């Protein structure tokens, strides 16, 4: 009833990388039951971004994940009230990004309030030199911890001219009401930038996700 | 030719946890092309083990993983010469286990020389209090780094009376000859202790693994 | 010439902890050559703060450090233009705080623009439980990398009722102009909340710092 | 009574780095009350060592630390029975070394049983490249947890041609009998290889340590 087959997305991200502020706004559409979403993002402050756009994309909602009937869906349960999440993104060269998303619902439209803060990316690293190609597909591991839901994922950015650049995601998901806590399960992800302009001031972003156990 | 549908396993692990030495020997059988193996393990030194047996089980060979024709198989390529691996296992409460395996082939039998060293497990933690139930199934992420193969996995031990206890695996695999390096891929794992005696001096251990991309 | 024996401080911090937004303003005075400073801090938004105030205090300027003749002073060199820093603060229970400070100089007064973002603090951890007493005195180790100055410190919070809580600091300092780079050295720190009200709405904060080789 | 102004040291280390096995023996002498020691170390197996010798030196006894009257001496208290320690050494490029030392006393001579295991050192990192010069002087922070003594230290290796390489030490000290526990304190360390041959087959190693509050 609350979750519709076709829903809208509106977001604003405010943040900084290595002390340099930026802001991005986005509008999109998603199919919660099919685990598919797409959005168009516009850099409003800090452009052209002096860092790899890819570090931001997984911050731009696990309601857009196909959950089978036999797995408890923490996220679709949380609405209309919604949920928030916190995440640390620990890169292998010491770059660390912290992010949050507060997700509310206005009719058939999700509203995101996002904060993003990254520090200690080396000037000669693949992030500050914009040498990333894409995130590889992933499998997130989800488990309950002290009444809330945790999700951890080993992530990897493919690099221009070969190799990978690793990042460890640790997410905590917090429902704004009492919902059923799921057993240990997995979510397969695949995030892709389908189109962008020269300096990534405009980006079309897609994600597909499916839960399994 | 070198890899047979039915192969044998013989291993010896020497190690220590929190400064207390132990040794385990095992014999087993595996189906390399089906990604299935099973073994019987006997504690030879340090028994009865004062720590959770589960911390050891993933140390007791990625040749026992079903690789599809479209994914380069680093491990089956490495034989008859074989390969070695190194691993750090970083637990959330500061317990750290380092492990190595040197894998050789004698006819149709793999021979493992294993070293295992764990430190800083709290006395009141789930490892030293033997409060673990099993490892959850997992998805390992494999990627090439500087001419060798890396494999990282987010692991979780289910606990007696609820909850999970997290560990981060970082493995480096090193072929003893020049082999083809694979593209980014995944291996699904499920390791299970099928039977054991009261103090885990005798353990029957099973693993199923399948690669995908 | 621009560095005076007696100088003023004005600051604003905007931040969030576990997605809870807050803002703090500060006014103070410091003696750059004696490595002593003090300030009055006022919570302006997000009060009363639902976390241990001590996580913020080391974010509220290494210009206030007594540097001997034999060590190059990276920070006093940087003015009037000034410098900025970025820091990751990695707590032993997985809580991570990222912070930045952009420091400018207007007359005899330093102006700070501060951002603070902490995520994944466990509900039952000493930060969210407000169970910290003080930071123990510390020794920061400073070393050059990639033409900028790094500062790392092993930090510990004393806990109410006994025990300690560990945090590892990794700071990158960045002068806004080309300055002479120092060799490996140490800075001894002692930070103390001298007075506060019940909810820490008002805090008097003191720091003493001295460099040595 | 059992602690004399002049005491002897005999040790054996068995270990591996990146799966390469080695063994080292040592004989030395130390002055427990002055916090000074020196020893001659001889590679017995696995020579010539294919890694930076400096990773081993802090593993080759806090009984050799000058303790003032106002601080409880955990280590001198523990004898004649003695104590053991465990340590994780986490390097910034992902190399991790675990080590243990079991220290006993026979007459005026300390006997060490040492285990050392390092994994995941990158082929192009300063350890496998043998590009380290020395450990910088350090300050260890010691604090009680769970009835045992913890010691943590932010460590840095000076690199040949310039720059530094960071490692975080986490040590747990365990007395074999019930002893008085100290409050939070510091131990200043200075470790130096005074002489060695080309392949480090023979090494003369010195350490000076002093506690302070």
């Amino acid at each position: 009833s609350v979750i519709k087959p076709d829903m809208k997305i509106k977001l604003r991200m405010e943040g900084a990388v290595n002390g340099h502020p930026f802001a991005i706004e986005g509008v999109g559409l998603g199919k919660p039951f099919e685990g598919k979403q797409s959005m168009d993002l516009k850099v409003k402050e800090g452009g052209p971004l002096p860092f790899a756009y890819d570090i931001l994309t997984t911050v731009f909602n696990r309601v857009f994940a196909k959950y089978p009937e036999n797995i408890v869906d923490y996220f679709k349960q949380s609405f209309p009230e919604g949920y928030s999440w916190e995440r640390s993104m620990n890169y292998e060269d010491g770059g660390i990004c912290n992010a949050t998303n507060d997700i509310t619902l206005d009719g058939d439209c999700y509203i995101y309030e996002i904060r993003f803060d990254g520090v200690n990316f080396p000037a000669n690293g693949p992030v500050m030199q914009k040498r990333t190609v894409k995130w590889e597909p992933s499998t997130e591991k989800l488990y309950v911890r002290d009444g809330v839901l945790k999700g951890d994922v080993n992530m990897a950015l493919s690099l221009e001219g070969g190799g990978h650049y690793r990042c460890d995601f640790k997410t905590t998901y917090k429902a704004k009401k009492v919902v059923q806590l799921p057993d240990y399960h997995f979510v397969d992800h695949h995030i892709e930038i389908k189109s962008h302009d020269k300096d990534y001031s405009n980006v079309n972003l897609h994600e597909h996700a499916e839960a399994h156990s």
